[PDB]
């Protein structure tokens, strides 16, 4: 049963691994909502529009490179149904700024929960993976995202739609 | 409630593109299952998941158009789960490659329920917009199919893991 | 006798180093046996031969680096002799790339230990060292030789010399 | 009060993080003050001039990178008085090198013990932050003073003019 | 106890060139604090922290071609404690500015002062380096932050958000 | 038990052909020692280090030339421990090109003696690939070294450390 390559791979990193693609793959359709919620022609910010679908096709290569680690190291990918977004209206540039923040913070959570897991188990490539290409990355996401949102309500978002006009084509363009 | 930019789209229209977007991205889910089965260690066969990659990001793409056509027309998209593919265990090349070929032909059965009830609405940019992007892309994506399934059939496949060895490198790769 | 360098550098971790130095220079030992085994006229697999022979100059360049990390550290390289391979005959491609991937499992298995010595004396230095230079290349190194010693076996190695040739050709060619 | 971006960041590390800051910028100035001496009239060693100016300019990258570290995790940075350096004279190459070398040691000191209370907090963003920023660096910088200091011992420094020359020459320049 | 280069150099201007360095890194270290100010998720204005940026790193050189002015004469460069900066938090964008443009005449004030100095000592030299290098570079810079005050003002500055986010994308970006 | 390829190859000669292999083996092993003798801190001659990293690789491929030589006769390569070096300390420049000088000459006699074998045996392929590819190579090195041993001797080594970091400089950077 075991794979000829598995080696210092605890059965609970795998299962917690498979956790996180599917977090992932929920936070790309996350974004992917949000991207077309702003294609709509009553909201219609263009570059809101582009940040997200960006941000979705991110969170999918993040999801394929934890099935890769899963295949690399071993384990067995096992996929989970991937939930729908929480809204299908997102209100604002600012509110989905808001919610994309929320989110980011809760994968990194997650991530900060798996690398605990990881040391537990005594398993340094799993921690340095984490470390090298979600940790950092997540800082600078939420980093970027709450920089976002202190600019939207700095400029009067969302009551003023002028504020995310030129928030979109200032910052986003 | 009406959308500013609507004209001659019907709810009906709006309901069966959403369940169309849905169908779309549980096609590309599945597609991604099926790549990573032949990047595990025990399976290794880098073409095949590579072509299903690529079947997964096209199947993204899709969706993505029916994403954008949808608010293009005023209809307002709805997403819902993505169901888990019904596989975790493809089994063999040969297996994913039938799997697929019925795959694409119920996504084409829809597209072609979808055309039905457009042309009975008299939505002419639909029919067209469905013609134009899907239907074509379907035929062609079901005729490789069944090249790739009658070759490996013919070659020896599943039995023969030469068969599905030779058939990546030299079809698939 | 204290190196003026040295610092939050364990002899224990030093006498660790000087092991590993050693295994991975008896890991390049045995992959150029491997491949000049592979070089024999009754054996005759090119690519087999220039694969293992890749492989011993890189054991070697891992052995040079860790040399470089001892002195770095202001520890004290003490060489040891370089045991002989336990065969001189291979005996098929497979065998050969069964053997690598043990070897391959062995020094990783290695390395963790070096890394959980790093661990419990402090030394996030080495144990940054071993995770970005040695434990991912280790990981890659294992899924490969799983990789071929499945496509191996699926095509039918080592009774099939049909699939040791065609294995050279196409995936090590 | 709490940073909206701030996620598993402890206040005693960012307190350690300000204090990081301060010694990075404290040894920026200290090289400051070495080039200039070498500037001298007296002294006028070009290269030794050069190559602490270098130094100064690096530590105070060092100092921004850490400013900007502390802002990516929602910290506060809170910057006190740059002290002077221990020295106005700093006698001659070699002991230049010397103090040099004892500053380095003294700031992977400081590190060390930023990454043991980065890993008591299980902050490890942070401890791959300095991992990989940091520490190597530190490594590499301690080891090349080493050879400075061995080198100039050597060759007759400081009572070696000619040795002090030759190495400004040969070495530095 | 002379240098033998030195020749027309008053100790009082030696002494006053002294006071002018400290003063330049000095006022390198407040726009310091104010760039990465600028650079606060809670701030969020890159331009701005740009600028700063840019301001800091060209007073270091300032300070630089003071102590190349003193060795270059045969003075004694003596350096002294940095001082840290007036405040840590900069209240905002058209605050920092006049903060900046007082920093920016306080120096002016003391590079004349210097001038009048070099003039009772008849030091040519060393009032026509001021001239050169110094003076009218403040001069510049007084005039470009009382635009920057002046426009942030005249946008409404600091209590539209909205004008400090414009002033940055559009004067500074 | 006949190799299909062996013609004019006596079991002698196979014999004394792997023991040139081990022998070139080992003195890349010397080789290596010496270099890391030379990366140390407190050694900290780059050039020698480099020279000797140098020589060590020319030995192992003059090694696989050697087993290529093995195979291509149609004999059988049989490998053996590679011994440590003598030393772990080469005490400098001096003494190691010294070492090397030595090394090289041992090892020049154990081709002439090869090349004795080999003519006894009447096997003139060999007798031409032992003159063109190693007796030359051997004389060369051998001249080299003595030209260096010559030059440190009279420049002062090894007790002049300005000797060695001035020949270190200009003959090997
Ligand atoms: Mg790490
Ligand atoms: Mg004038
Ligand atoms: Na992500
Ligand atoms: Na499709
Ligand atoms: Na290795
Ligand atoms: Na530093
Ligand atoms: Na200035
Ligand atoms: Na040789």
């Amino acid at each position: 049963s075991t794979s000829q390559v598995r080696q210092n791979y605890h059965q609970d990193s795998e299962a917690a691994i498979n956790r996180q693609i599917n977090l992932e793959l929920y936070a790309s359709y996350v974004y992917l909502s949000m991207s077309y919620y702003f294609d709509r022609d009553d909201v219609a910010l263009k570059n809101f529009a582009k940040y997200f679908l960006h941000q979705s096709h991110e969170e999918r290569e993040h999801a394929e490179k934890l099935m890769k680690l899963q295949n690399q190291r071993g384990g067995r990918i096992f996929l989970q149904d991937i939930q729908k977004p929480d809204c299908d209206d997102w209100e604002s540039g600012l509110n989905a700024m808001e919610c994309a923040l929320h989110l980011e913070k809760n994968v990194n959570q997650s991530l900060l929960e798996l690398h605990k897991l990881a040391t537990d188990k005594n398993d340094p490539h799993l921690c340095d993976f984490i470390e090298t290409h979600y940790l950092n990355e997540q800082v600078k996401a939420i980093k970027e995202l709450g920089d976002h949102v202190t600019n939207l309500r700095k400029m009067g978002a969302p009551e003023s739609g002028l504020a995310e006009y030129l928030f979109d084509k200032h910052t986003l363009g």
